[PDB]
């Protein structure tokens, strides 16, 4: 029951795809840890925040004008197709698009190679190869030799890719239009997915990833397994920036994005040092205080709770912002009252918190209040997040 086991304890009880860093690292840190020189230790927690932390993510989105790379980018960044920052979908050089929350997750929007004149090795030095993670090779229709050379020669040069067969809601309209119930939808899907791949393979291309979806409808056809997949392919420690990006669409995605968040405030925590002293018992100081609703601000947005994620989806449903605002938690704990109250307020939240969970740590042992603050500030944005994917749901 000793602390250093305390400390990677907690990250076992998280699935294997789960974790925000190595288990390795985990374990040197646990090792530094029982040699005693805090300083060493504290410098190696710190180490392993700032690999999270400063983890950056170039996703190159390539295809023909026209084909969805504009509404693909705005969709992941939960950006609409009219708003500013968003690319502007519609008919030179590639853009850069950072994710409007998380800076460090830039999709750049290349031209396609059939605009150009250059061969697909060519195209590939011009576009700047070498900067991306990975590659996002779409079309909407059918994938010609063009898309299918470059897939090959990112192979080549060892770089992942993807294909992502993009508008195919629009497919299932057009083919189901005025057709009985018993229209098999679904089937469409399934015989463009196989003609995709049976087509890659003809072409050289042996495990060719292919996703069906639409722009449209983040939250059905291949979208969901699309993020998965992206996220297990990624390294570790790269996954929780691009993770806690990506659009709230399932109770599970919602889920996967907390519990990468308890485990940077665990390694915050830890960071910080522990102290002997039990977390209700005093008020916070103004500075942690400040932290602390920047936290809120931050897991709002992540979730997609805040203010301006709120207005986006109300606009036109028939209960306007406060509505929906009502109905759920965080929007309320920082709203404008004296120091006094909001101070009183923090100091039961975490009588309550510990009350229901304990102190996660072997006794005598606490982190600092602040995190156990996060951690009650996390829950509450996370079911927010559960309440509102069940309202928008019903009316989108
Ligand atoms: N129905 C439908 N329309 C889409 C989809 N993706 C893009 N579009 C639309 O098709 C057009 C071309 O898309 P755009 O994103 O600008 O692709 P770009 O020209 O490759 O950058 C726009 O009118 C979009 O609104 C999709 O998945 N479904
Ligand atoms: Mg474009």
């Amino acid at each position: 029951n000793d602390l250093p086991s305390s400390f990677t304890g907690y990250f076992k009880k998280f699935n294997t795809g789960r974790k925000i860093i190595s288990q390795e690292i985990l374990n040197l840190i646990e090792l530094r840890m029982r040699a005693g020189n805090i300083q060493l230790t504290n410098s190696a927690i710190s180490d392993a925040l700032k690999e999270i932390d400063s983890s950056v993510l170039n996703v190159a989105v390539t295809g023909e004008t026209g084909s969805g790379k504009s509404s693909f980018i705005n969709t992941l960044r939960g950006i609409g197709n009219e708003e500013e920052g968003a690319a502007k979908t519609g008919v030179m050089e590639r853009h850069p698009y950072k994710h409007p929350n998380i800076p460090n997750v830039v999709f750049w929007d290349l031209p396609g190679i059939g605009s150009t004149n250059f061969p697909p090795d060519t195209y590939l030095e011009k576009m700047k190869f070498y900067e991306y993670d990975f590659f996002i090779i779409i079309s909407a229709t059918r994938f010609k030799k063009n898309d299918i050379d470059i897939a090959k020669a990112i192979s080549m040069m060892k770089k992942e890719f993807y294909f992502v067969r993009t508008k195919v809601d629009s497919d299932i309209t057009n083919e189901a239009d005025g057709e009985p119930q018993t229209f098999d939808k679904e089937k469409v899907l399934q015989d463009i997915r196989l003609n995709c791949v049976n087509t890659f393979r003809e072409n050289g291309i042996a495990e060719p990833p292919i996703f069906l979806l639409s722009n449209k409808n983040v939250c059905h056809y291949d979208f969901p397994v699309l993020m998965d997949k992206l996220i297990s392919d990624l390294p570790i420690y790269k996954r929780h920036n691009f993770m806690v990006s990506l659009p709230n669409i399932t109770d599970s995605v919602i889920e996967k994005k907390r519990q990468f968040l308890k485990q940077r405030i665990w390694l915050e925590g830890f960071a910080a040092d522990l102290v002997n002293i039990i977390p209700s018992l005093t008020f916070l100081l103004d500075s942690d205080l400040e932290t602390l609703k920047k936290s809120m601000k931050f897991y709002r947005t992540v979730f997609g709770v805040d203010e301006t994620s709120l207005q986006r989806l109300a606009r036109d449903w028939e209960i306007e912002v406060d509505q929906v605002e009502a109905m759920i938690k965080s929007p309320a704990v920082f709203k404008p009252t004296d120091e006094e109250t909001i101070q009183e307020r923090l100091s039961r939240y975490i009588q309550e918190f510990c009350l229901a969970n304990g102190y996660l740590l072997p006794k005598n042992s606490f982190l600092k209040e602040i995190f156990y603050l996060k951690y009650y500030f996390l829950d509450m944005v996370t079911e927010d997040a559960k309440t509102l994917l069940k309202e928008i749901c019903l009316r989108n």
